[PDB]
């Protein structure tokens, strides 16, 4: 399905914000020219799917921050200060401050098989805020390692040990800091992991 | 500092266009919110190289279209009705229409020994124009794959199967039909190669 590598922004009761990564299907718009619907399938039991059941908003960012997906898929990130309130919505939906774009969603369909969701949101609003970076092959590795680190099922060890080096190899030829820290992160997580 | 995976479009000397990869350098401006610098290392006998030494001009796109990276690294694109005179450049730049952002830059060092070349480039101009979809691992797949089949004479079978293997799962799991038919193109072009 096509998929977008965001990170999703959520309140609880209390208003306490989570950022977390999501991999959202993107939809078709409800008109041509119109702004994408989404599919959410966010994980039973996770912070960001008691919130969505809760609330019904999200907020998802699309992000050339490969560094901060890697650190939300393998901890707790503290975004008290990362986000901003958005306008109109100021109760309900944050945005980070760095992003390329986001899309402040409300569900308006839902199903699926318990355990498993299928919210179905529509954007209240949306905006731009930085350029994209754009391609980066490193970048690119980093989510894939990320990805291969923090799958439910572990990997046999030659398959992690693979994801690390094209990694490490992407890294070096075309990342910067944020990437190399990146994957030290992901190598750290992968240790005490076994 | 970063490499962008990027589409480039330069003239020749007829005022010919040409379409293509290139991978440049992005050199942080002094300032945050600045124009970059480019450090631009074409690759020796390309159309793209020949352009680029011959006018010192060309514009650098950041672009979330791997399907048309994918067709430009496989085989020549006619661009003609993709892209548009800058004005201000009209006789020496054009760019993309859709694209996220571009960079109408200059030569200003030569440097390297060829096939070597390394030329440092500044901006003339430059603009946003589309949002970009984000990251896609399908994108992200597609953009190995084609690397991968620019390099027939350097890679055994095996490992080119295996970055296209790569791309097919990642275009199962997250892609849109550009992506599935970026793998095709990729796939007809590794095909006919071996043969």
């Amino acid at each position: 399905s096509l998929i977008l590598e965001s990170l999703v922004t959520t309140l609880d009761e209390q208003g306490r914000i989570n950022l977390a990564p999501l991999g959202p299907i993107v939809l078709p718009p409800q008109s041509p020219g119109g702004l994408p619907q989404f599919l959410l399938r966010p994980y039973e039991g996770s912070t960001t799917c008691d919130n969505l059941l809760a609330s019904g908003n999200a907020v998802i960012h699309v992000i050339d921050d490969a560094l901060l997906i890697a650190k939300t898929a393998i901890g707790k990130v503290d975004a008290s200060d990362l986000v901003v309130p958005i306008p109109g919505l100021e109760d309900t939906h944050v945005r980070l401050k760095r992003c390329h774009r986001w899309f402040a969603v409300r569900v308006t369909q839902r199903a699926g098989t318990p355990p498993r969701h299928e919210l179905t949101a529509r954007c209240l609003a949306s905006g731009l805020v930085d350029p994209f970076f754009g391609f980066n092959r490193a970048k690119h590795a980093v989510i894939e390692a990320a990805v291969a680190a923090t799958r439910l099922h572990l990997l046999p060890p030659e398959e992690i040990e693979e994801e690390l080096e094209r990694a490490r190899i992407a890294i070096e030829k075309t990342g910067g800091e944020p990437e190399r820290e990146a994957l030290q992160l992901i190598r750290r997580h992968v240790r005490e992991s076994s």
